[PDB]
């Protein structure tokens, strides 16, 4: 899966962890993250993310 970035602030989704706090479980990929879930860092729109990989 592929990991994404924000780029706001720079922080990883990383889909093999996952953002478990906030109701993103380990092994979630990103396109299925729902989409009010926000940055955990910076609290930036999952739509201010972009791929890291492909
Ligand atoms: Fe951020």
């Amino acid at each position: 899966m592929k990991k994404y970035t924000c780029t706001v602030c720079g922080y990883i989704y990383n889909p093999e962890d996952g953002d478990p706090d906030n109701g993103v479980n380990p092994g979630t990929d990103f396109k299925d993250i729902p989409d009010d879930w926000v940055c955990p860092l910076c609290g930036a729109p999952k739509d201010q993310f972009e791929e890291v990989e492909e």
